[PDB]
DNA sequence: GAGAAAACCCAATTGT
RNA sequence: AAAGAAAAC
DNA sequence: ACAATTGGGTTTTCTTTTC
């Protein structure tokens, strides 16, 4: 639509609004006014922007000049121009607030003044000044009254927002003053946008060469800072000269931030450069995004929104604090709106060309400015002024990419200096205060930085557009769930941290997940050397990850921290700080604990031992009674694991989840030797997971009796387990073929297990191909070290066979629903429309596939993605219902996606809630509601007759439900266990 | 400054 | 951006 | 029809990309 430069100049004029100094923007408008082609292709919004800026300045003469230019060249005044005129009259006093001209002209012309006060976004001060200038003539006008906040009246979300009920809303263990000073610490952390963490690499006793390298590095850093300041001044002068030469420039974009801050940015980006450095484009995009992240925070400091946030947050913490009370207990967003909330007013992101040009300019500045003497080993008087970073191209790849390499001496200086400090950005670290409530798609999560509501790659905006144009009460439960997942307080387990750091700083233990040092790689000649370099690179790449996660664990060791949460486009909720969270590896889950603990109660130690047995991986198919018996039998190994983790018989290393098993052995040993095990405060999360969840949801949509009996929707004394049935069938087939001398069938004995066929049997209901199942079985066979690696490939072809022998008596109505969904998605995409639906909790979901280069939907991708995305949206709705009705009863609830975590005391309660919020979820006609929504959405147009008829008879051919009572899932024991 | 690891699949979509 | 690996559902 | 494309879905992270 709009041109690149036409979109670019609007960002320019908004940027001149952002940092004042506005006559350069006015001068550029005058230069465009000089030549009639130069003011051509200029949109009206840039005139509105500069008028509003002069209104903020209070200059009426320039306002009238821009008005005259608006009536020139055929442009028409709109509402923002009258808002700017009334704002100028608000700042001034002449004409006594347009007695004679402006409001009378507006009323005569026919534009509505209620739309002036309400529709278009203005800040509170500008709204007040325009309100005063309107009150100059006809003072009897009043603003339309603020309505009481709307409450969602959806049937699934009626109980959570009904006042007539008993609620037990939990409170943090932290007093209000401590919470307030932690808010201050997080604010100071976000203001200086990066955090320094001491590295958990082995500290070395310093030597003379270490001092010499560090002194040289400090002198070089000071010289680089001076050089970057000179380069930034020269760039700012030349770009200001370009603005005064009447062309586009990025000079206000450099004037967004202080020169100190930009030089500190460039130096800290240089510090975290790889040894074989990052490409030009990624580094440029990082520089621009980091510049925007600092600009938002700086704008909130200057604009005064930080003090408003401070006041509101100190009034807000009374709901969460232990020693404070609210007059009526409410949900966190309801209390956030009850205390009159400020406008968020976070800046919308710039157009992508401006961002790219800013990044390349900053990167080329860093390449050009910083330099070093050539030789450090020989200190001659004549040393060549050599660059620190080099631009090289890459020959191997198809499309050549620029790579910035460090100068090779700098690598040895960084190795010998051995700086003990890593640097993180503030958004990649857990928050030190409770996060802001999710009150809108725009507000929530971090304090000063904007966070998306839906995680999207490549800047797809149709998800956010669906979330904005929905009815506002539809997202409430979703928002509530996200806030509920943010308010959980976490802490780091100390003993596990000491053990992992002992293994990490010493010789690493790759069996237990701890990466080994850069040494201890293994060491026809070229083949061996290439293998050693490849394995050494893999070892180094793993140990860097471990260094970052363990450094954050060391930093957050004596702290209480929070993880704000987010969604993807389906409804599924992930935490925002990436390095150290509970959706991670075994070590990440072992390090983490609830900061608030609850007493165990009668069923705390019982569920704790059940959780431990589930962690060891042994006894999966047994009832819970035999899980308890197994826990009671192996108690000596539990106590020896807890007492001597590394100098004992080391039974916990044999567990399927070994570090989590060690943490639970520590918790159990603390519980059993206590004087009163029942009144013991436990901080360890206990897990409950559902068996074959996508199959559970297919069975609940179909009401299939055999399907519901298959995935534990019908109660039984023993668990039912689909994958160990399919494994038994394939083992029967294998023995039959291996009796006939089939070599691939012969070399598989003891190698067909649940884990081999698990993902394939899980995935046949999502339309897997035989090729995808082959890669699944291949990756599961490569992990078994005992199995012959020469015969993996043929084994894979023998195992896509005999597993796809599930043709009859396996998931009939499940594949009927799957077929109807796939045909529905195929025929929706055949007309050219992406598949949209609404979650039963009200969340709109759209599929961002559109593989065109993005103009036309990719039919294959849409039909393959619709069954998993629909079932995943349903399980997210299940999770959010369970979370909300657990909040109403006082439960600390976090979710790892079919896996629900709580204290050991509340597990039964959560189970009850879980089953109820399944039953209420699928009692709704989800198939019928989806069918009529898709008929309304895609089959309501008169232009296409036959296509809409075929899609309508496809959509109205919904599969009929079977005969299964959903209430009986409330009686099920192994539904979630 | 300058060439035997080996990838092996095999049927539904899509630009042409 | 492409490749070598790793983790979670 | 012909040859190229593709392979059930989602989320996160690391050091290297000519030897
Ligand atoms: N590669 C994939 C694709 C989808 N899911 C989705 O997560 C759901 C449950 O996650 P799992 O950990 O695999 O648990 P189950 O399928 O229920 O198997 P189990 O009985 O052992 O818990 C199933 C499926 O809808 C998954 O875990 N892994
Ligand atoms: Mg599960």
């Amino acid at each position: 639509q709009l041109s690149g430069q036409q979109q670019r100049l609007l960002a320019f004029f908004k940027c001149c609004l952002l940092t004042d100094q506005l006559p350069l923007a006015h001068h550029l408008l005058v230069v465009h006014h000089g030549q009639r082609q130069k003011r051509k292709l200029l949109t009206l919004d840039m005139y509105n922007a500069v008028m509003l800026g002069w209104a903020r300045q209070g200059a009426f003469k320039e306002l009238v000049y821009v008005l005259f230019m608006v009536k020139d060249a055929g442009l028409t005044p709109d509402l923002l121009s009258y808002a700017a005129a009334l704002q100028c009259m608000g700042r001034q006093d002449q004409d006594a607030g347009t007695i004679e001209r402006c409001l009378e002209q507006m009323s005569q012309e026919g534009l509505k003044l209620q739309a002036l006060f309400t529709a278009v976004l203005l800040s509170e001060e500008d709204r007040a000044t325009v309100l005063k200038a309107v009150h100059k003539v006809k003072p009897t006008f009043s603003l339309p009254p603020q309505l009481p906040p709307p409450v969602n009246t959806s049937k699934l979300l009626r109980d959570v927002y009904a006042k007539d009920g008993r609620v037990s809303y939990p409170k943090l263990h932290l007093p209000l003053k401590t919470l307030q000073c932690l808010f201050e610490k997080q604010l100071h952390m976000e203001l200086a946008s990066r955090v320094c963490v001491v590295s958990v690499e082995k500290p070395t006793l310093p030597s003379k060469e270490v001092k010499h390298a560090r002194k040289t590095l400090k002198t070089l850093r000071d010289q680089w800072e001076k050089a970057l300041c000179r380069a930034l001044r020269e760039t700012k002068n030349r770009l200001e000269r370009e603005v005064y030469e009447g062309r586009f420039s990025l000079y206000p974009f450099l004037c967004l931030l202080d020169e100190r801050e930009v030089v500190r940015m460039l130096l800290q980006v240089l510090q975290a450069l790889p040894a074989q450095g990052e490409s030009f484009t990624t580094l440029a995009r990082e520089l621009s995004a980091r510049t925007f992240s600092r600009h938002v925070v700086q704008r909130q400091r200057v604009s005064g929104q930080v003090q408003a946030l401070q006041n509101h947050y100190r009034k807000y913490l009374c709901l969460l604090a232990s020693d404070a009370e609210v007059p009526e207990p409410c949900l966190p967003r309801q209390y956030w709106e009850e205390l009159g909330a400020p406008e968020a007013l976070r800046e919308q992101p710039w157009p992508l060309p401006v961002q790219m040009e800013l990044g390349k300019l900053l990167a080329e500045m860093l390449v050009q400015a910083t330099q070093m003497p050539c030789s450090l080993d020989k200190p001659h008087r004549s040393s060549r002024l050599v660059p620190v970073l080099y631009h090289v191209y890459s020959f191997r790849n198809v499309q050549q990419i620029g790579i910035l390499k460090p100068h090779p001496a700098y690598v040895q200086l960084l190795e010998k200096a051995a700086e003990p400090t890593l640097t993180f950005e503030a958004v990649d670290v857990p928050m030190l205060c409770p996060p802001l409530p999710w009150t809108s798609p725009h507000s929530g999560a971090f304090l000063l930085s904007p966070t998306k509501l839906m995680r999207t790659v490549e800047g797809a905006t149709q998800h956010q557009e669906l979330l904005e144009t929905c009815p506002p009460t539809a997202l409430h439960g979703a928002l509530d769930a996200l806030t509920q997942l943010g308010n959980c307080a976490w802490r780091v387990n100390g003993r596990v941290l000491d053990l992992v750091l002992q293994l990490f700083q010493a010789k690493g233990c790759p069996q237990l997940g701890v990466p080994a040092p850069p040494s201890e790689a293994p060491q026809e000649l070229r083949r061996e050397l290439a293998h050693c370099q490849k394995v050494a690179r893999e070892m180094h790449s793993l140990r860097a990850e471990a260094l970052y996660r363990l450094s954050l664990a060391q930093h957050l060791r004596d702290r209480v921290f929070w993880l704000p949460h987010n969604m993807d486009f389906r409804g599924r909720t992930y935490p925002c700080p990436p390095h150290f969270n509970h959706l991670g590896s075994d070590v990440a889950r072992a390090l983490l604990e609830f900061a608030q603990g609850r007493p165990l109660g009668p069923h705390g130690l019982d569920w704790l031992k059940i959780h431990l047995v589930n962690l060891t991986g042994l006894k999966k198919r047994e009832p819970l009674r035999k899980r308890l018996a197994f826990a009671e039998e192996v108690m000596d190994d539990i106590l020896d694991s807890a007492d001597q983790p590394l100098t004992g018989r080391k039974w916990w290393m044999g567990a399927e989840e070994p570090w989590q098993t060690l943490a639970c052995c520590m918790e159990v040993a603390n519980a059993v030797r206590a004087s009163d095990p029942a009144a013991y405060v436990s901080h360890l999360p206990v897990h409950q997971d559902g068996s074959c969840n996508g199959l559970q949801h297919y069975a609940a949509l179909g009401r299939d009796s055999v399907g519901a009996a298959s995935v534990n929707l019908e109660p039984s004394d023993v668990p039912q387990d689909v994958y160990s049935g399919v494994a038994a069938q394939v083992e029967v087939f294998r023995r039959q073929d291996a009796q006939r001398g089939m070599r691939v069938a012969q070399v598989l004995e003891g190698f067909i297990t649940r884990k081999v066929v698990k993902q394939t049997v899980m995935t046949v209901v999502y339309g897997v191909t035989r090729y995808g199942g082959r890669l699944q079985i291949e990756k599961r066979l490569r992990e078994l070290s005992d199995f012959p690696q020469e015969f993996v490939w043929e084994a894979s072809h023998y195992l896509v066979r005999q597993v796809f022998k599930s043709l009859q008596e396996m998931f009939s109505g499940t594949r009927a629903i799957q077929h109807w969904l796939t045909e529905s998605a195929r025929l929706i995409s055949h007309m050219g429309s992406v598949v949209e639906w609404v979650t039963p909790l009200g969340v709109p979901v759209i599929q961002p596939y559109r593989l065109d280069s993005s103009r036309k939907p990719n039919t294959r991708k849409q039909k393959n993605g619709f069954p998993p995305n629909f079932i995943h949206s349903l399980d997210s709705s299940h999770m959010m219902l369970t979370a909300l009705h657990c909040y109403r009863k006082g439960l600390t609830f976090v979710s790892v996606h079919d896996c629900y975590w709580t204290h050991a005391a509340d597990v039964s309660v959560m189970n009850q809630v879980c089953r109820e919020q399944f039953v209420r979820l699928h009692s709704e006609p989800i198939l019928q509601d989806l069918s009529r929504f898709l008929v309304k959405r895609f089959c309501s147009e008169p232009q296409k007759i036959l296509e809409a008829s075929q899609l309508k008879e496809t959509l109205q051919a919904v599969p009929k439900p079977g005969a299964f009572d959903l209430e009986q899932v409330k009686r099920s024991t192994y539904f979630f266990s």
